[PDB]
């Protein structure tokens, strides 16, 4: 439907739009180990990252925000990961993933900084990298409560 990715239609450049869901995450999984498995193919085409932490039991939520700076950054990420097994914790798990309902950079950013998990351990908040420059891919402070 909506949501589903299409390499095709990124390819052509009729959906430009950047910010996708990552699924069915194994429980265990950290967002340190999501931001490395990111990084193997896809290393400095992000921006926004984010994989919720539920703080009574380690565990995650089962999926990722992730906005791509470049909307043909998704192709390579799920050409690479799209239908292969994490391989972690014995999971039988397999990467997929979807368009966000919410899309961009500037829009993540507002959903989260006014939000709860700023306010909970440093280390499982969202993130945000830079988006151009010679830096592209380096982390940014997330913006303060507004």
């Amino acid at each position: 439907d909506r949501n589903s990715v299409d390499y095709a239609q990124i390819a052509s450049g009729i959906d430009t739009r950047t910010t996708v869901m990552i699924k069915n995450i194994p429980n265990k999984f950290t967002q340190q180990m999501l931001r490395d498995y990111i990084d193997v193919t896809n290393k400095g085409t992000y921006d926004f990252l984010y994989l919720r932490i539920d703080f009574v039991n380690k565990c995650n939520v089962g999926y990722a925000f992730i906005n791509f700076i470049e909307p043909q950054s998704i192709i390579t990420f799920g050409k690479a990961r799209v239908g292969t097994q994490w391989n972690v914790f014995h999971s039988e798990k397999i990467c997929d993933i979807s368009y966000a309902n919410i899309q961009g950079k500037d829009r993540l950013i507002e959903k989260f900084r006014n939000s709860c998990v700023m306010d909970e351990n440093p280390a499982y908040r969202p993130k945000i990298f830079v988006s151009h420059g010679p830096n592209r891919g380096m982390e940014e402070p997330f913006p303060a409560p507004n």
